DNA sequence: AATCTATCACCGCAAGGGATAAATATCTAACACCGTGCGTGTTGACTATTTTACCTCTGGCGGTGATAATGGTTGCATGTACTAAGGAGGTTGT
């Protein structure tokens, strides 16, 4: 499933912590996994959280990386994949494999 | 294993029925003739048997279209009766 969160999350160019259950993986359970995979996460996303900033916003500026090229941008197929429901068909894991493409048309296949 | 008297009857032996085969008379069929016409023969002119050549069919198959069209379908595996196995995870114990 997976999708939600990580689209979101680069739509607001940020995500909290604690927001890995307002936009869950309608898949998993890994809590424990977290803490080293929040990694790659962040040097492509990077956010934490606390009470309240006042005048704050600019981090992202001198911390992140660039292209989004082929990386956790696309090697998240295995996790938006890993939950095809044990018995029940093909036509429903091409659309988690389609977690990655959502309509790039009318001008971003022509870039392509 | 021979003897017979005394059964129920086959012989004892008169009658008469059908049969078949002779002679006759009828039938048909086998033939020998005749006449028809067809498949007896060569020859000849036809036209389209086959071949090859040429000019120009049918169908071999390769090739791929653009005003634009850019989140899809798919219905019923099964409702029962069993119960063996693996899977879960907290814990009260080993």
């Amino acid at each position: 499933q997976l999708k939600l969160l990580v689209t979101r999350g680069k739509e607001q160019g940020y995500l909290t912590y604690a927001e890995v259950n307002d936009h869950l993986p309608e898949d998993i359970v890994d809590s424990d996994q977290i803490e080293d995979i929040i990694q790659m996460i962040n040097d492509m996303g990077i956010q934490v959280m606390e009470e309240a900033p006042d005048a704050d916003d600019l981090m992202l500026a001198e911390n992140t990386a660039d292209e989004d090229a082929a990386e956790a941008a696309a090697q998240v197929l295995s996790s938006v994949e890993s939950e095809i429901g044990r018995t029940t068909d093909p036509v429903r894991m091409y659309m988690r494999e389609m977690g990655t493409v959502e309509l790039l048309t009318r001008e971003g296949e022509i870039d392509i």
